[PDB]
């Protein structure tokens, strides 16, 4: 109705797959001749050109070119297979995310950077790329960004093949995880009477499962072992009664993270001390409300405290994200300056992460309005601020796209996943 505009080549293509494959294997078993390396390199170039064909993706995925892509991912082969992934990805995202996440399955700063580079380059589709009006899109740390990317990749991995109830439950849990971790990382933690959306005889249009799904998700968040007896007690679309739900929440509260559990709507409707102050993220946000600070002696002593804590042998579970941007924006005391100096010097001392965050935040710039190692670690390399910010904007565009796509599919099918209300509300605010 709307748009009426819209083989032997494939068999020869399969022959080409076999031949180029055996040649790649020969290049691998003869990984001593840069000549043969380069030959098969341009070969895979021609391959990528061919696999750029739309319907050929069938023959591609059937031949298993991912095995070669993995055995390949030399700088020549590196840049080659990178371009290769880009070409193979533009049209088809599934096997893209798949081979990527499985190569991931096969974490130093080097590994993290290699991975994020492969992502940020190889998978830049129209879905991931769009505009942004420069709202205060905050920073993040490396490990958190990496976890967000892995979740996004799993989502897109399963987001096309959709018993069928099993696939539905899997996809629901997947998107729930992605939105959960995204809200966390990016740090975003009576109704009016029924009026018709259309009116500016009685109107035949003007006149729970989601709760159970969310409960089941939280249950699956428990250990599989300790859930095996919980599984038996249960014995996944069995409706519940409020009493059974209260029992469930009570028995789950005993195992163990749960700051979001406590802040959830499901409960609304239904050393070791350091461990306590940590696990209770209410004490985390309380650390934030304390740092919210004339507070000369208090702030000075607390900075000394968190500093002696900054060489703690463990317990980096601390947020370590807001621990920078407030002071970085704040700065007239000589003690103020020296405190900021100790602050940075400790910050870039254990994990380069938040130091890199400062770098992206403009650290080596403020190291000019100034004392030495600050800038030394600040402009150690700015070859990553662009990449980190790129990964942030990309992941956000991708998740907003998944949201829109779900709204459209449910329009088509005439029929609620976890946390979707949270995301929709906080995006509409």
């Amino acid at each position: 109705a709307n748009c009426p505009g819209l083989e032997v080549a494939m068999g020869e293509m399969e022959a080409d797959v076999q031949a180029l494959v055996r040649r790649a294997a020969r290049q691998l078993a003869e990984s001593g001749t840069p000549s043969l390396t380069a030959a098969v390199l341009h070969t895979i170039h021609v391959l990528s050109a061919y696999a750029s064909i739309g319907p050929l993706t069938g023959v591609f995925r059937e031949t298993g070119a991912l095995d070669l892509l993995m055995h390949m991912l030399e700088p020549q082969i590196r840049r080659s297979a990178g371009k290769m992934l880009q070409a193979l990805a533009a049209h088809d995202a599934g096997s893209r995310a798949h081979v990527l996440l499985s190569l991931s399955q096969q974490m130093d700063f080097d590994s993290r950077y290699t991975l994020l580079e492969l992502f940020a380059e190889t998978t830049s589709s129209e879905e991931h790329c769009m505009a942004f009006e420069g709202i205060h899109l905050p920073q993040i740390p490396g490990k958190l960004l990496f976890s967000l990317v892995k979740r996004y990749l799993c989502v897109t991995s399963l987001l096309d093949q959709l018993s069928r109830g099993q696939r539905e439950l899997e996809f629901s849990m997947a998107v729930g995880n992605l939105i959960s971790e995204l809200v966390r990382s990016m740090g975003w933690a009576p109704p009016r009477p029924t009026r018709s959306i259309f009116q500016p005889y009685p109107l035949p249009y003007l006149q729970t499962q989601a709760e159970w799904w969310e409960l089941l998700f939280f249950i699956k968040k428990l250990d599989l072992c300790e859930q095996q007896p919980i599984f038996q007690n249960l014995w996944g679309e069995i409706s519940v009664s409020v009493e059974m739900a209260e029992s469930l929440l009570q028995v789950l509260s005993s195992r163990f993270t749960l700051n979001d559990l406590l802040n959830s709507q499901i409960y609304t409707k239904y050393r070791p001390l350091l461990k306590r102050l940590q696990q209770e993220t209410q004490p985390f946000l309380l650390l934030l409300r304390t740092l919210d600070a004339p507070n000369k002696t208090l702030l000075l002593s607390v900075l000394r405290v968190i500093t002696r804590l900054l060489d703690f042998p463990e317990a980096m579970v601390l947020p370590w994200h807001e621990v920078l941007e407030p002071c970085l924006n704040c700065l007239s005391d000589s003690e103020i300056v020296q405190e900021l100096t100790c602050f940075l010097h400790r910050l870039a001392s254990m994990h380069k992460d938040y130091a890199v965050v400062l770098c992206c935040l403009g650290a080596k710039e403020i190291l000019s309005k100034v004392g030495c190692e600050l800038r030394d670690l600040v402009t150690e390399c700015e070859k990553y601020a662009q990449l980190y910010s790129n990964l942030t904007s990309s992941i956000l565009a991708g998740c907003i796209q998944m949201v829109l796509g779900q709204i459209e599919d449910h329009r088509r099918t005439h029929q609620n996943i976890p946390f979707f209300d949270v995301f929709l509300r906080h995006l509409c605010q």
